[PDB]
């Protein structure tokens, strides 16, 4: 096994719990309950962070905004730009290509 | 007190949030939601969402005690108070649906 039984048992529980949330939200979208579901489960600052992270990813893909514009307009300093860029690189290419189609056109 | 400056900022934040919500909606339609959520949420944030579902479930079920909520879910009294408030503030259609699906 990759992990010792204690760590593996914790990870399996967290994994099932994550998928339960993912499925709940999937069905909420189908029922047009997604907005109140997300308001329940995400704090206001967490919702704002998600909105801002979308802009950071958009601007990283677009390539036009400078480092200082990213910091002054979106709060993204050097470390945030580096982390977000790393997360983008780690994503499947299929997702990156879809994000380019949605977010940039 | 809301000013035109603060209102303009709040409306932009609102639109930015709705843009994320729409992006994720379409990702679910195209089976890209799992990698999208891994990109946009940090591991501890994803864990927090999974645990908050259990907190809401157990608050609705009404069986676990406060000590059991703290021990099993890490949810101490302040978290339970906040979560209970968020549940009570939810619209009736959501609370009714959560009762149906989480206590299935
Ligand atoms: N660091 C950090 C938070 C974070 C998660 N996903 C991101 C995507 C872009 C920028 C920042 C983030
Ligand atoms: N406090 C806090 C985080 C939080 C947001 N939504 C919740 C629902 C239930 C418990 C906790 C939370």
């Amino acid at each position: 096994a990759q992990q010792s039984p204690y760590s593996a048992a914790m990870a399996e529980q967290r994994h099932q719990e994550w998928l339960r949330f993912v499925d709940l939200l999937k069905n909420a979208y189908q029922n047009d309950l997604h907005l109140p579901l997300l308001n329940l489960f995400l704090l206001p600052d967490e919702r704002e962070a998600l909105g801002t992270r979308v802009r950071i990813v958009e601007e990283l893909l677009r390539g036009e905004m400078s480092q200082r514009e990213l910091k002054n307009e979106l709060g993204a300093g050097i470390a945030i730009i580096t982390r977000g860029s790393n997360y983008l690189k780690a994503a499947p290419v299929e997702l990156r290509q879809w994000l380019e189609e949605v977010l940039l056109k």
